[PDB]
């Protein structure tokens, strides 16, 4: 029911997780990080370009933002009122989980309506002809099993077993990498996978015992997945050298106390830095001065645990989203690029398509969605906003394949994961700060 | 805007290309036999249904009609309207072009609306994957290329060339006729094409003349196409025998001034039988009893070029369709055998899911799509209505493949095309009626 419905000349429809999967009912709890935090690096990103006297100069950008409530089918039904649009909904925003994104971008297809995702990483989505009006800022997960191949290649680690999860990310993610270490005459030892119990770890690391001659786990899993295997590897105090993707990358969470068998592990994370404006944007917002976002309040109320209409504690007025409470989330840079990529496409156009006028022309009133994909979103290339790294599409839609490499060690009493090396095409690695196990 | 909007328990949605494709208009003249009578066809099946004590006894089906336009874009804006209604959509019927059902299709399956089309032929909604929820009482036009290789076979004509339109209609026709020819020992002397002009045709006619072993000439081309071929074999005095899909099928039209190079012609044509109960239903509707049907008075003006409310001549009070103005459309037993496919698949879905009543229980008005689909539309097996033939659909959705065999021929004085056969897993020839040349 709840929406952000700002006029603009061209509008951009937006998709973001503002509740988790509901449990009774169908939306469960406001999600922080991936919701309101995202959702308001595009209402930033916005405010930023129709400040901007370069950027589209006689066209207002305004935004249908909706929740996708984390679920294929919500975001379906949403994605609706961008279709019955034809505000002059140009293109949309979003979404987050790539099941949500696959749903929308098989209805934005049928309408010629062009989708840029800053968080579904999903292989399926590259597909030239299924997903024709789909691109990405985020490169798609299948370059990380590519990086962890290079990774081996490397070292010459010529022999080693693999564990996946199951599901699109683990069994994608493997099946990438089995092709990109036949290219690289890496022989796979063994090749094990993890369902949906504690049991079936400890099979996992038996079967991985079976091949002692490959000390080399390579692993695509999802969080919890990681976890529980390094905990079975730990109960079998079984030590190996684990090359994991970002599904481990550098959380403390994975490793808590098993970091004897975990030591020296070598992770991948999607590069990103933070938008340092941005942080100045979001921790001014408060209840009081945040009426167009009306999920805000919400926020507000779940954050702090508070009131701000008796068995409820009142919300003190002097709280604050600050240092303390808040961190920048680690896609936000994806999601203001996405935005640009939108805008800098569509000045092109009105440049292109509206002759000797800044305005919006009639030519484009009547948007040609195939062309603003094909010719012009497609063909964007640009410095990003607030970094010099580029933004641009290869011709499947995708954005670059940036990953930082973590090595997990410890130095002075303290165990943390080390950034020493990054992945673009090129392996680029700091040897001599290599910790292993 | 005009629509068909009637309450029931249960409501079909109905897809007809009422109107032609406009050309300054979007929306052209009414189409009579594939639009207001295949409409028709369907209220009438509606009707009978309702009326029925033993299909569906406590569920009253109600519909939802829309005019397609004969375009894809068109339609699937209008079944944005099928879609929005999550009115109790439970399934729906249409359309006739195949580009229609493919775009509605790629929508319906979105919202797993199951959906029966009474008229679209295409191979390419057979697929089991991206037509998931598409289903047809008329066979895919793989079938007639089968039928024609089973015809040559028979014959022992082992040495043939082709000809073929170009796009989806003889492009695929002829991809499966090569496919079926080489599992029958058939070796294709030559195979032409045909675009989008006088002289291409008489080219063909010069490049089938290249290969004078092959007298046997396979079509797989549309009406204009077929027509315009025989015309340049005609100027040519180039005499084969022409082996043809239902494009030329028993049109006179095809052979008009062409019968010497056109003689002994074998064409197929969907075999159908009419619906003697709808010809009475049908030619008792006049203006003053048929105000459910918002189109009909558009219709009628048309037909007996009239005005019912000064330049205009008044419809004179009198007029009637009948056997000098009517004759029943090729697919209506179709468009009758789809709306009973969805009837029964609901009732033994009501039946199963609603124990120990006939009104439609709770469990149904949440209506599953993909349950009515697998296992209820798909394991239909029933007798046609007004027919002892079945209406049953393969694991793909399609409708069984059974074809009239005709033969182009003179007898008394009169050019008439011939019923020697049927195709329907078997070929059946009536060898001794059949005329060569
Ligand atoms: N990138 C995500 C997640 C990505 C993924 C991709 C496809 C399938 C499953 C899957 O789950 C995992 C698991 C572990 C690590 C990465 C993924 C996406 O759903 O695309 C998107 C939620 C992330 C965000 O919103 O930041
Ligand atoms: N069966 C049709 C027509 C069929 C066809 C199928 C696919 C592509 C092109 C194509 O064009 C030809 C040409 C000559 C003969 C048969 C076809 C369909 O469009 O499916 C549908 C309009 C017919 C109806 O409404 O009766
Ligand atoms: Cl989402
Ligand atoms: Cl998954
Ligand atoms: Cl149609
Ligand atoms: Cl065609």
């Amino acid at each position: 029911r709840r929406e952000i419905k700002i006029e603009g000349d061209l509008v951009l429809g937006g998709l973001f997780p503002i509740n988790e999967k509901g449990t009774t009912e169908e939306c469960g709890r406001i999600n922080e990080d991936r919701g309101i935090q995202r959702l308001e690096a595009m209402l930033f990103a916005i405010d930023e370009i129709n400040k901007d006297d370069y950027l589209l100069p006689g066209v207002k950008l305004g935004v249908h933002i909706l929740d996708t409530c984390s679920r294929d089918t919500y975001a379906l039904e949403q994605s609706l009122e961008f279709v019955r649009a034809s505000l002059l909904i140009a293109g949309v925003i979003g979404g987050s989980y790539s099941s949500v994104s696959i749903q929308v971008a098989n209805l934005l297809r049928l309408f010629q309506i062009p989708q840029i995702s800053y968080a579904s990483t999903s292989a399926k989505l590259s597909d030239k002809s299924r997903y024709d009006y789909f691109a990405r800022t985020v490169p798609p997960d299948f370059y990380q099993a590519k990086a962890m191949a290079e990774i081996l290649r490397f070292f010459n680690w010529t022999y080693v077993s693999t564990v996946a999860s199951e599901g699109d990310y683990g069994e994608t993610g493997i099946e990438a990498f089995e092709q990109e270490a036949r290219l690289r005459n890496i022989s796979i030892a063994t090749a094990e996978k993890v369902g949906r119990i504690r049991k079936s770890y400890d099979s996992v690391i038996r079967e991985l015992l079976q091949k002692p001659n490959a000390r080399v786990v390579v692993l695509f899993m999802r969080s919890d997945d990681s976890r529980e295997l390094i905990a079975a590897a730990s109960r079998a105090n079984a030590s190996f050298t684990w090359v994991a993707s970002d599904g481990w990358g550098a959380q403390e969470s994975i490793i808590k106390g098993s970091e004897h068998v975990a030591y020296g592990a070598i992770t991948l994370e999607l590069a990103s830095q933070p938008v340092r404006q941005f942080d100045r944007y979001f921790q001014s917002l408060n209840p009081y001065n945040n009426h167009r976002n009306p999920w805000f309040r919400d926020f507000w109320e779940q954050k702090f645990q508070c009131s701000l209409q008796n068995h409820r504690r009142v919300c003190d007025k002097h709280l604050a989203i600050d240092s303390s409470n808040y961190e920048q989330e680690s896609k936000i840079m994806f999601v203001v690029n996405a935005v640009y990529a939108m805008a800098h496409a569509l000045h092109k156009m009105q440049r292109t398509l509206c002759p000797n006028t800044t305005k919006l022309c009639d030519a484009m009133k009547i948007l040609d969605g195939k062309k603003l994909y094909k010719d012009y979103l497609l063909k964007i290339n640009f410095t990003a906003p607030f970094n010099d790294s580029i933004v641009k599409f290869d011709t499947f839609g995708d954005g670059m394949g940036r990953y930082n490499v973590f090595n997990f060690q410890n130095v002075g009493g303290k165990y943390s994961y080390l950034k020493v090396g990054h992945w673009a095409e090129t392996l680029s690695l700091d040897v001599n700060s290599i910790h292993w196990s």
